[PDB]
């Protein structure tokens, strides 16, 4: 009823489970939740949410797939084990479970646009964390995240 | 996964389960699922779905709440015994269930805005029905349908 | 979360959905959802619920075994096609969906112990229906309903 | 647990459900379910299953594609408004819900093989309805049932 | 059917699936069913349920709303990272994942009562664990667990 | 639809997902899950799934239990701490969760066969692991697995 989701997330499966339910246990069903956790020892996470259904459809048929890799490699760019909240956090060698390397293109005050694939960042509206959870969402609206390039050190 | 949701409906069930689950829950837990189905006798059935949640949540608030009848009411003023594919479609003597006659303002094509409430209704971009089955359903992007009015004949 | 559970009923099987989902579901897999809804013809209806797990733990051993027609018994006798709110309506030519009189041995103003099973009926706290639709439902908290005996009139 | 299937059916749905649910959730979505039960004015209902996954896939891809058309044929052609509990009774003038008479080229006592795409048909080995209760359930372990042909009389 | 429940427990989790999956799910969303699982070093889990569903509401409105903070709070003050299996163990300094120190105000064979809240507390009649599992689980029959006070040692 | 099941598996709780959910649900009520995932120190693991369902009731018939340990030797029975892919790789000091020493009979291409049981062990062959994953999953299609007997070391 009136108290459908949560509005505050100690995890971002909590927020992925009340967007695409389906993305989240393909997530799972890869062994990929470890990936979206905060972890001692790792930087934070930041995940890309893809807002467009056709690119998150490809990643449900490679999943269902004869060779899923496809879709873990797609997952994996997907990905950030780093802590990235806003535009101006978006820099340095930082980059996706591929070791590949962002290269910001144009940075906005609520938007990042990447080189390698154009991609257009905008943070979740709805994504709040909690203080001290070092953990942040971005809906991708168009292009598509580097999958290939020189990676970061 | 890729195979989600169905593209052509025989019943406006089948859509709002894709879209408000928990709204078509109420509606079944008040009797109305009757209200969205084609009888022989009536013409066809056209819904309008709140688009602001806002709107939705106010209905399942008072769906579970000790006096349901508010529910009741609202859930049938979003629910018209007509077959309303389109504006041209949307004159005449044409109602909800409630009874109150529908006195368009403005249409423009793909758009109609009622009196009575300042509904502004745009056909949903994915209902398809059968062809030979009566069913539509727009979308309300902002304003309330009318609750009280004079009947229609 | 805080709305979970609807407050009134149009009908009884979203009040058994709320008690016990597993009964309902036998209930429907042994069509007998209809001896739970109120017909233009019928009267009314009156759902005994068993609220000792071991009865309707029984009814669903035997609903699951190989011959199903004892569950289906005991499940008739437990449905009234009649409208029996409080005690002062327990009189008369009443019964089960079996047709063996039903005979009150007390009555105590919100409590009615039967005769032939000695079966403890008291109106269910959390069911309340929809004005003008005659539905109750009693918690039988010990003893049984009638199996056998002389029919009603 | 061990009390997981229902030995003896009411309905054929409750037999599907055992055994390919979305089959039955895309039977009810396509307005299909009237199909398989029993009318007054209906002799019976007789369903034959598709025991090779590739072609209740098919069926589901067909489906939730832009034209379903294809998927309500097939099914169409699985169901037959005619009880034939046995190779003895598959015979005269019986067919499906398309019309094609169908035309047996071999029994053989639990076996049937039809004509008009050699489907092979055995009795389903856990299917036994209620007594007096016209409902017949068959697999098909290999070829296809009749699409278009003669019509029965 | 006749084996709905698991009647011996080897996580708390699964004996608070059988009770109240909505606070389970809750429990879950907060990244609080670490504190439910026993770990080496830590003394053992037990686990205080409210009986009355006005608290256990209250909780969820709190845990959806946009400062759950505060069902943090109340679930940590009704996990106990000890284990305390009877009231004669209900001693020393112990308490819960709050810091606050529980002090005894009348003990009984079958029930605890406690001071900073008068929280009336009876070990839950279903619950048992495996031998040698460190785990219990106390029914709150009325009263409140404390939330502040001084810690212990 | 077309894309029900996973084709490559990163765990074997996947694969059983697909098999029977309701063996799965009790692996992971009576905390056997972390026995059926690889961890590094561990070799691997190896399931052996019943074919024959009456031995598979017989686990849930004692998991649902006031006994269940009766259930978690059984399974603890059907669960290697090896990584034996082929019938070639199945000999040598291996066994169970129970310390029982596995013994072949007769070996085959792609069947092996067991002393103390007469369990008849046959790769599965949609259980197809990731590169690298050390998983294997065997059905067992007759006899028993031992539960008693001389340990490996």
């Amino acid at each position: 009823p009136w108290p459908s989701n949560m509005k505050q997330f100690c995890k971002i499966s909590v927020w992925l489970q009340q967007h695409d339910p389906d993305l989240l246990e393909i997530i799972n069903n890869l062994c990929m939740l470890g990936n979206l956790s905060a972890a001692k020892y790792k930087h934070g996470v930041t995940f890309i949410y893809p807002k467009q259904a056709k690119i998150r459809d490809e990643i449900k048929k490679h999943a269902y797939s004869n060779d899923p890799s496809q879709a873990i490699k797609t997952l994996e760019s997907l990905i950030l084990p780093f802590y990235i909240p806003t535009p101006a956090e978006f820099t340095g060698e930082i980059g996706s479970y591929t070791g590949v390397k962002l290269e910001v293109e144009k940075t906005e005050a609520n938007k990042v646009i990447l080189k390698n694939g154009e991609a257009v960042l905008v943070p979740a509206a709805d994504f709040k964390p909690f203080p001290d959870r070092r953990l942040a969402v971005w809906i991708m609206e168009s292009g598509s995240m580097p999958l290939e390039g020189p990676p970061y050190k």
